């Protein structure tokens, strides 16, 4: 426990918080919230504020709508951009049913359950360092998004060429004021693409932070006349946005992945973990890459994974192990995209890597190659498996896997699959302008 | 035995033909032609006219490009709209290699070969009655088609609501004069959609007609400032276009499909044949629906097939048996669309049919309802299989069927998969406007 | 030389530098950089800040793309146009492989090698006086360049005729605050053409100045 009720009651006074936001995440990963006058703090810290659960994607149904919000005192944060008109402190909340029991369809609560399985394997921390890339597009005169990138710069470009420098600098100011620990910021490879990085934290706090980050990026971008989007591949022909997940296990306050005296200085535990990620890779892609668009990023040549294999310092596989060692030894899973529900992506990646460990699975030979250029025949000779090629293809692999299905739980899994089936179906029945360009004059 | 070289030399002189068109069809079904003045008739009738087979989709390669054209005398036809400035007669041709052997990749030639397997089983002829629907779009001032449908009429609608009577009327005039037996003409169910029906003929003549038909429709439509298209599904939410294939087998010059003393007055051959179609249905669909857009028509609710079954006088299954009997007893295969290559679609439908008869397979119980309004449960319990849902699924199915693969021949099979694999890959990596409307703001 | 690690640590405080830019040059000569908060200063000074070497023209391949940055302490400079919202200091860096050995395709490092061949022949300095001239074009309402020159002046022309006087005046002021010794400033022969001149220096420092000048020119013209 970071904060206690008394701390929060005193913080609110000595900081002049005028409004409280209670936030939570839906099944698709969208931030949701209600705001209450700070005079309703007691009501909320008593877990008494309610909302209509049948209006949040993948929650309850209309006949049994009432649902409750239980604020987590340790997520208390103030939003700087609200202080001049009416200062706002947020709480992230867990969803409870009317009868006192947790909602089993809350993505955040599910992640906590998978983290308890980790505690029983003897580990005491699951660190996640997320790196969610985004694009910036220009607003029109009506404040609506256009298709014009904010610039035509590239990787590590400097201003004139990079025009996101000021917006990024203003995003970093708000995050730093909010307690984020910023590590780096830069223009990314495609035009109008950007990244800001920040220190890894425990699984739950890191997803909370992915949520707060997407929020602060979209808000500040809008003040500079821009529209930020974490959509995976907004444009054909250039890089998509990734949300790489750097994963590590701690045991006794020490990176259990580092072994001073061992091959590549990776301990056996790290090797079993990688063995887990690898085994369930094709199976958890539906969760880590939940939109139709996601599969347009998973194509070779754009520094995105499209083949299951791991390697050191290699930006073409599904798992790179960066050259860092010691406390920074980590398994980077490069398939996750920023459309993923962070709570559910970690649930499924934790379960995969805990499977490999608890059953001491053997890691495969690393592929130290540019997998993108190695031929069909050659990668099947190495047992290199392709990731699912569409969201429908990914959903089918996901259904087939018991340990991943258990990783979500009945409610999450039933709702997640239904929502994705609807989406895929809409997409598949649409007639796209492409089809008209290709066939309307040819046939 | 319709025309001999002497007939042709005589007609050409009496009709005052001034140019000759030598036409053939490529692997996609696209009509191709070269024109030659009538002084070169002898060169053409000696099979000496050559072309770059390396520049026709699906034929030969650049280092072996020289190919020859052999006019089929019985396809002589004068194009009336060309008589005012310089009268043009056409010939459909067979592709030959420069050594003198037929080309193995020539779609029309391939239909001939499957027809020889029909003769080996003892049938005089295979009759096809095509009805390939089309849409009319308005051209703009640059002569380019727009998305404005020519009218907002519906099925069997009368003029002012039907503004297509003009154009069809002229299409029918050209066709009647080029020797077609026209049977009916009308507005069809969707806005701007039209049908012009014509008498069946023997498979090879029927596929030549379909090619000549699409040619004449597009031409006369352009004279009314309209763009005619046989694209399967030009617009989401309204009917697509089909090219329903009315099939029948004759023997001793009699319809082998009729048996007045049988149940439904459908003979054994019919029943076996229908069993052949149902068996290979999910497998030949890649051929009979060869475009990405084809699969957007193959959705429930539009009088297009969705599910492999058959029924009498029912417009919801894959195979409908129309009410008429006697010389008109026929099996109507409604999955084919007017983007299919007519020769290869006949070749795979005949092959499937003939497998049914050869092994005397047993037809399934006819499903006598609206398959669209059946639940997932009902359909499974009845053994009702789904058609492939994308071009990629259809390709995989097609590959694993030796009898369909062999219906295509080696060259065609190999070149078909290559062209459609490429086509599919372009489509899948494309980022569509839909994806942006859905995700660009949501994420 | 110029600065030690401890000098830098102290400078950073007195100036209230808030962000550090680690910059380097790719094979085409185009400056590249990443920005980190001042709290990461110790990480950068430890040669611990990494980057994707495959995403930079002329560097490493994607199979072995991790690459390290080794800031040259002597190249510490504050960017005046950033103080107002988050004061930035840059470091120019050498490129190192993840094994501790210098990267053989680093253009700045290669220049140091030819300089060692100079030393063993008896010389102690190779000085360069670069005179990189530039044109100025008018941007449009969408901040995109047009082909309209800023003016139609010629060599040594005075204002009304020369309309780049203020631009080059602001440039010269940024450079002077960044420690440049500016020597001359004028309009050059062609329409819309300008020259700013600065004192020569050691070959490496002077190439560092060319990359710095191009940056400050493009920034203030905008
Ligand atoms: N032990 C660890 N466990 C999880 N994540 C870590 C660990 N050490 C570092 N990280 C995180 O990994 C992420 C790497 O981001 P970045 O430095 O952008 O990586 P890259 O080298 O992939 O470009 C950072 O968020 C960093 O804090
Ligand atoms: N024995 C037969 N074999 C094949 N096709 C036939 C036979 N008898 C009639 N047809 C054809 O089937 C097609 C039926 O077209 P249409 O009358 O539009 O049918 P529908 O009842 O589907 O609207 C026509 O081309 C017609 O010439
Ligand atoms: N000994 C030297 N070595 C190298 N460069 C020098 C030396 N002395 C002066 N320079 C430089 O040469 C450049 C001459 O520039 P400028 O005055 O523009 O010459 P020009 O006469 O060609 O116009 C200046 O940058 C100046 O500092
Ligand atoms: C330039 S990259 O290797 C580009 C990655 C890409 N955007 C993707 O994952 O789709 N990212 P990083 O070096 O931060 O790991
Ligand atoms: C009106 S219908 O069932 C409409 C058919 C639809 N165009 C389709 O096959 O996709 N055709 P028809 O009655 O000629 O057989
Ligand atoms: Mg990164
Ligand atoms: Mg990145
Ligand atoms: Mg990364
Ligand atoms: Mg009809
Ligand atoms: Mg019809
Ligand atoms: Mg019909
Ligand atoms: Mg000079
Ligand atoms: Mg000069």
């Amino acid at each position: 426990a970071k904060y206690t009720r008394e701390d929060i009651e005193k913080l609110v006074k000595e900081e002049n918080v005028k409004y409280i936001r209670l936030q939570f995440t839906d099944i698709l990963g969208t931030i949701k919230n209600v705001e209450i006058p700070v005079s309703q703090l007691g009501k909320a810290l008593d877990n008494k504020v309610m909302f209509d659960g049948s209006s949040i994607e993948g929650f309850v149904r209309i006949e049994e709508s009432d649902m409750y919000l239980y604020p987590d005192l340790n997520t208390f944060v103030i939003f700087p951009w609200t202080a001049e008109k009416g200062k706002v402190a947020r709480f992230i909340c867990d969803i409870y049913n009317p009868d006192g029991t947790p909602f089993e369809g809350d993505p955040r609560n599910n992640l906590k359950r998978i983290l308890k399985e980790m505690e029983d394997l003897g580990f005491s921390d699951f660190n996640l360092g997320p790196e969610p890339e985004f694009f910036l597009f220009k607003l029109d005169e009506k404040g609506e998004p256009t298709l014009e990138l904010n610039d035509k710069g590239g990787y590590f470009d400097l201003a004139p060429t990079d025009l996101g420098e000021n917006c990024r600098r203003d995003i970093v100011l708000e995050l730093e004021e909010m307690g984020f620990e910023i590590e780096a910021s830069h223009h990314e490879v495609a035009p109008g693409q950007h990244e800001i990085d920040f220190k890894y934290a425990g699984a739950v706090r890191s997803c909370d932070d992915i949520q707060t980050f997407k929020l602060v990026v979209k808000t500040i971008a809008r003040k500079h006349g821009l529209h930020a989007t974490f959509m995976p591949k907004p444009l054909f022909g250039v890089n998509g946005s990734g949300m790489h997940c750097n994963l590590s296990l701690f045991k006794n306050g020490v990176n259990a992945f580092f072994d001073e005296n061992a091959d590549l200085q990776l301990s056996e535990t790290a090797k079993h973990f990688i063995a887990g990620i690898v085994k369930h890779a094709t199976s958890f892609t539906a969760v880590t890459n939940p939109t139709v668009n996601s599969y347009k990023r998973l194509v070779p040549g754009y520094e995105a994974p499209c083949y299951v294999a791991w390697s050191a310092q290699n930006r073409s596989p599904l798992i790179r192990i960066p050259a860092s060692r010691g406390i920074s030894t980590r398994v980077e899973v490069r398939s996750v995209d920023p459309a993923a529900n962070p709570y559910l992506a970690l649930s499924v990646l934790l379960a995969a890597g805990l499977d490999g460990i608890k059953n001491k699975l053997e890691a495969p030979a690393p592929i130290d190659r540019n997998i993108y250029v190695m031929s069909k025949e050659e990668r099947m000779e190495n047992g290199i498996v392709d990731l699912p090629a569409t969201l429908a293809e990914a959903l089918e692999e996901f259904k087939s896997n018991e340990v991943m299905v258990k990783a979500l739980g009945e409610h999450l899994f039933e709702h997640f699959i239904e929502a994705k089936e609807i989406e895929w179906d809409m997409f598949r029945t649409q007639v796209h302008p492409w089809e008209r360009e290709q066939y309307m004059s040819q046939y």
